[PDB]
């Protein structure tokens, strides 16, 4: 119906709750379903429909060439604050409400081609925030080697919940 580049005039496009609506959804709801089934999940954590109900923010990033250059969703980023309890290094249980990444997937074919970088650099920058003082909501293999191969994040402070983070979190 309309061009994504059209919809989405930068490569990297944020959302807030605020979702043309039809198109718009039938996109984050494939790249939700594919980012869970990547992931093993027993359903997507990301949709359309989930997005407006939260307060999380998604970026898009598009290839503009694609599809004749028309433009095509090649992967998200979705963040959004939780509180939680964690214990620091010495076993302080604190109570903190960090930025988290809450899911994260480009297209499986074009991984390790820098889309996932690009997406990451353009959120930490948005929002302000060093990735240190994240949290991570159950982190794949994959996306660990990410973060710290190219963030310099390795040996995370162990938690009792499903949340990462890492020593210059505290
Ligand atoms: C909290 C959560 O969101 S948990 C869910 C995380 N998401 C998933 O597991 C979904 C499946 N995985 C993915 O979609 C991707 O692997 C992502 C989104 C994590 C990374 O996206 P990509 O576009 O592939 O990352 P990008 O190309 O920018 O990689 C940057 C660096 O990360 C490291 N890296 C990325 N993938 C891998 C990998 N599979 N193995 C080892 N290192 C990797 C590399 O150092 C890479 O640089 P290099 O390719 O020059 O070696």
């Amino acid at each position: 119906p309309y061009d994504l580049n059209a919809l989405f005039p930068e490569r990297i496009s944020v959302l807030d709750s605020n979702l043309p609506l039809p198109q718009v959804t039938t996109v984050i709801d494939e790249l939700g379903k594919a980012s869970s089934k990547a992931q093993q999940l027993p359903a997507p954590i990301t949709s359309a429909a989930k997005l407006q109900a939260n307060r999380h923010h998604l970026y898009l990033l598009k290839d503009g060439e694609q599809n004749g250059g028309r433009g095509v969703i090649v992967g998200f980023l979705k963040v959004g604050y939780k509180k939680l309890f964690l214990l620091d290094q010495r076993g302080a249980h604190l109570e903190t409400e960090p930025l988290c990444v809450l899911d994260f997937y480009v297209t499986e074919t074009l991984q390790r081609h820098g889309y996932g970088s690009e997406l990451f650099d353009f959120m930490l920058k948005h929002k302000q925030v060093e990735p240190a003082q994240m949290a991570y909501d159950r982190p794949s293999p994959k996306f660990l080697s990410f973060l710290e191969k190219r963030y310099d994040l390795r040996n995370s402070v162990p938690q009792v919940n499903n949340f990462v983070v890492f020593a210059g979190f505290f």
